[PDB]
């Protein structure tokens, strides 16, 4: 699934059964999101139909359907919107295949999650700020994707309807604390792409309830 | 559509420019004309330009007036501070983003190559590079950015145009700009044989019959 463009809903995984994982790709969810081992996981997949990707925070393992580079807008060191990526493509550059990769704009929201501080991201913003980050990934950067990172935390739909109303070419991701359907369909309303972590892990039941509630 | 420039000359509105060499610059052939203070000052420069047909451009450095045809976008990638990738362009859409008509907006990937150039010292612009550190900032500007242009800017000084040729090789869809230390046709024809578009800016005060000669070698 190359085509980013048709995701309504994805999952998004970090030890987790052969049972789950099954359940899982089969839920009917348009992908599944991996955030040696990796490889291993990879083939575990590939047992089912669902496309799999890989986001790639480290300065690229093979085998993914697609891969998915994190920019850091919000955050407040150059190392996270271009440095990593400059010395990534410095090293690997010859032997990318652009074609399978995919930049995702993100504007980093929870104060409190593992990402905003080690990206040192200015989380403390107003509708007005995460409307103007989502103007700077389309319309000066081109980026295909702009993603609301909440992760721990359940955000406010009413800002992320704003946000969507903002965008026009660049899909919208939205992720963090869904953990029921209503949760998942609320932001669905908006959000392009809806992204359900952590409730893998902790509810299981709902979480799987939540790829319906999109439909 | 800026893909159709060859050539093109940038102005300092600060700068004094009179009537007859304005007049001989805007009907020159030179694809565009760009402007490089205050808003009283630029707008009184793009009056006099729109005697003329020539398209013009304002380069928005710092925080911008409505009129122009092009607005080309700086973002500064060997610059160490965010401020200059992202944070001031925040700012700038944050206040100005719902008067913006996007299709009037075009990104600069900029590398700054001269380091004594007052933009590599504002910018804190990392200009101690290697020709495989600007082509990776081709790449990123071409592939992961999409941006439709990247310039490399020698501002003050001539670069060299092996460097323009690797880095036009690294290049596709974005758009290559060089400008830099542009005076002679034989500087302007040699940039223009590798870069897509060619700009000439300190010429134009300092060496104005060899400036409107650029246009010539280019195109
Ligand atoms: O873990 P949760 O809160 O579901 O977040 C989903 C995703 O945005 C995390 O990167
Ligand atoms: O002043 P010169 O060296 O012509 O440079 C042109 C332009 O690139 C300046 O920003």
């Amino acid at each position: 699934m190359e085509e980013i463009r048709a995701w309504r809903h994805v999952f998004k995984l970090d030890p987790i059964d052969d049972e789950r994982l099954e359940r899982l790709c089969e839920s009917g969810t348009d992908a599944v999101i991996v955030g040696d081992n990796v490889l291993d996981l990879l083939a575990r997949i590939r047992r089912f139909s669902v496309p799999c990707a890989l986001e790639v925070t480290d300065v690229l393992t093979p085998g993914f359907d697609v891969y998915l580079v994190p920019i850091v807008l919000n955050s407040r060191q150059a190392e996270w919107i271009i440095g990593r990526h400059h010395e990534a493509v410095k090293q690997y550059g010859d032997m990318m295949n652009w074609d399978e990769i995919a930049a995702e704009g993100y504007c980093i929201l929870n104060p409190e999650c593992k990402a905003a501080k080690l990206t040192r991201a200015d989380t403390e913003l107003d509708v007005d700020d995460i409307v103007a980050y989502a103007r700077l990934a389309e319309h000066l950067y081109k980026l295909p994707i702009f993603y609301l990172e909440y992760s721990g935390v359940y955000g406010d739909p009413s800002v992320v309807e704003k946000v969507k109303q903002a965008l026009d070419q660049t899909q919208l991701f939205y992720g963090g604390g869904i953990t029921t359907p209503e949760q998942a369909e609320h932001m669905a309303r908006y959000a392009d792409t809806v992204v359900v972590g952590n409730a893998i892990y902790d509810a299981f039941e709902q979480a799987l309830a939540t790829v319906a509630a999109v439909k």
